[PDB]
């Protein structure tokens, strides 16, 4: 089964950061989330029921990423992967991949962080 | 068997959504399609019946992204599968991916959609 | 006198539109601001009280992108360039430029919109 | 008064060229529109009357871009400038650019073509 | 071993392509070549001759691409890949993907193309 | 008069620099050519003998970008600057930007250049 | 006399900010030089001497950009270009750009900065 | 385990490659890191003792990047991937891509390198 519901460059201004100087300026995170979800049902009748709701996926992303301040992306991956495995059963598994473009790293890159993949139990 | 087909970034404005002010106003959607097609013999003979025109596939897209509007991107991925698998025997499975670009979703993000794959019976 | 301070590309989920649609579903909308002031003060200076903050330009530029919905772009232009020259007598002239990327047009362009400069009195 | 309105990256598929073979396999042409319109009344008022509808103006572009194949690009400006003049007295001067992306020419580049900017008497 | 060498985004013009009118205008053809080869040794020596060349296999392919005018992409990725394998036993498998990022397709799309891997025997 | 003719992102492989190893290596440069010329008439005929042909200017700067190698790009500029105003009396004056995306510069950029305009006599 | 020399999109990470943080995580700073300088002596010659040499202005540019941080980038543009003015007398006026991308603002944008322009004296 | 840390488009000016001229005039390396780590520890406790600090990471590149020039990019990334195994027993496994966006290759491509993988043992 390789079908999948995406949210893409999702983007947010946090203050996570293991750094003091972060968690007072805050930047920006870019958030990409791929659910794996069967999709034929859905496909068949054309009833929204039968899927996954993206916009309420950005919201609990979003709730997620512009609340409190936490270290690690690691951490924010983590509670967003658990919070839509949670809430809907048909996510199958959830991939949730965080970066931080602008970073207190002192070089030219376009951008460093984390990916997780997290199977629905 | 690696060999692929591909028409990227295929771009139609329509009136799909499950929202009614959706349906009213329209939005563009992009269309990837990738097709699992074994290349060799067209390779070998340089005869383009031995292989899918990718003209004839980016109509049969169109039809059905400029055409009635339904609610899901999963029907409409659901039909264009199902449409390409039907008229070509070569084709060993089809891939297809919708982007909203600009959805109903106030927030800031790249896109939104969902994936397919299915296999030519 | 060509020295200038200026935000670009700033974004904005609004509800602003001509069409109750528009309204009803809303869109982004890109915002970009060039001020007319004379730096060289703070040049010398390399003192903040010397220019206009940037980070409080983009303030009442969001609040008025974010807040009520208006019909028109001319008019949510107009409202940010005479609540910037009020504020700041150091901006001797402001130009806003408002992009509507994605709007209620059946077609493939990059966006509309339009541009006003308004000088301060 | 440097107020304008602006449609930017319009593309449109046509089969304009001076060469045969143009005509007869087609290419995207990318238009932009730039008109200039006081346009303080319609940010004083935020009545749509008061200004000029873009939506209109695309539909005026596109019938010309996607109509009868002509020769040059200077032809394809020239009668788009005159109906936008013509149909819209706010419109004190119009600037149409035209841009062949992909064009006959052996070698590497970004884009060819021409741009005019027309009064309106 | 996912060890890999590769050559991206390679750009020439050329007149393939099964319409007359194709090959009498020509287009840009965009081409990209991955190729599987174990890079250890050279990792440790330092060496170039324990390794492959990357100027002398965009040789190899643009004396493909800008070379005698084929009907279909499928025959050049075939001709490439062919060349490649045969004259480097360092080369277990290759990858070849072609683009028509403007084809004679009347629509809006970012590229058109095939992609083939061809193991070396 | 605002009219102009167009050539947008040319590029050519060449051998200028004024360091040897420049000379011996080359690299790409990057070519914007800008024709001030009275458009209308070709506007109005739609007659390609009453413009100046974007086909034969490209031909000229190939011919200087892709020849022997000098040592500055003003010289280039100034070469092509010439040709052009020379062999058409329709350019009113012809601009000339010239860059080097990727020079013997020890540091992180867009890219260095140069830009001449020089009417025609 | 509309020649002139520029270098684009340079890049520093530096420690310049009003606040205390920033000069303690430090950020990127985008840099953008034009220089007047007349070149058809150079154009004609082709000698070096004849013109300002890119590689030595952003030797300039980088001293003043990675070094002791300062508050204002007014202050930053403004030594930048009495620098540049200061030590060739070839540059008839000096244009500064300088852009924070990822500035301490709660936000979605593309940049924020100031320009000046210098006349050498 | 699908978890992965990530430094994407690293970019350092060096000197390294085959070519006398290559190592005189130096040219940007751009550099991708992948690291599979398992990252559900550092996930549950937001500690970021439990996870690979991506500025360590960095500055392990950084000083293999610009530091003495080497021949090969396989033996860039040979040395990078050893490096990081080396210190890091969380990372199971190194991939390391190395791209010369500017080689001294007469042609128009976007890039030309290679790319290891290395498990950590
Ligand atoms: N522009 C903007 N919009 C929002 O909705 C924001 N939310 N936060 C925010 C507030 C408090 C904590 C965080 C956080 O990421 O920890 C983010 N900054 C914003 N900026
Ligand atoms: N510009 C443009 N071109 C076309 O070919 C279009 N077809 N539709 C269209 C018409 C009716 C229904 C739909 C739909 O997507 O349901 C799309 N909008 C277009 N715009
Ligand atoms: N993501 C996001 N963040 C904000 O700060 C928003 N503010 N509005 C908003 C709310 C009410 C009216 C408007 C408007 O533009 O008229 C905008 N949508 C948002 N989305
Ligand atoms: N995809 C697409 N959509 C349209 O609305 C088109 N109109 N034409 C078209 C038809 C006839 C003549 C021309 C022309 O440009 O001369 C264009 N090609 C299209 N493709
Ligand atoms: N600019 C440019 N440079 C080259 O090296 C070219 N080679 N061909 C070319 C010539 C003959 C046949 C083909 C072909 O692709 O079949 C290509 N067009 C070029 N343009
Ligand atoms: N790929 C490619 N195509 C061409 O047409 C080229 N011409 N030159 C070339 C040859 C001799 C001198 C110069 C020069 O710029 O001085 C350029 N390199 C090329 N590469
Ligand atoms: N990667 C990198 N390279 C350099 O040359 C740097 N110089 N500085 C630097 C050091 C001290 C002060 C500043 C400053 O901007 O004030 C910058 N950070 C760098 N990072
Ligand atoms: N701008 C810039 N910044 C640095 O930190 C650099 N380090 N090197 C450098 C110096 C010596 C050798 C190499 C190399 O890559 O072999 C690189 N060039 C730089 N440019």
């Amino acid at each position: 089964m390789q079908d999948t519901i995406f949210l893409k460059g999702m983007r947010f201004y946090g203050y996570h950061g293991a750094l003091s100087a972060e968690n007072e300026i805050g930047q920006i995170f870019k958030v990409d989330v791929t659910l794996k979800v069967d999709l034929s049902e859905a496909g068949r009748t054309d009833n929204v029921i039968d899927t996954v709701h993206y916009g309420e996926v950005f919201e609990e992303v979003k709730s997620i990423m512009e609340g409190k301040a936490v270290n690690l992306l690691e951490h924010l991956a983590e509670r967003i992967a658990n919070r839509i495995n949670s809430q809907y059963n048909r996510v199958m598994e959830t991939k949730v991949r965080i970066t931080k473009e602008n970073p207190p790293i002192p070089g030219h890159y376009d951008g460093v962080g984390i990916e997780i993949v997290r199977e629905n139990k």
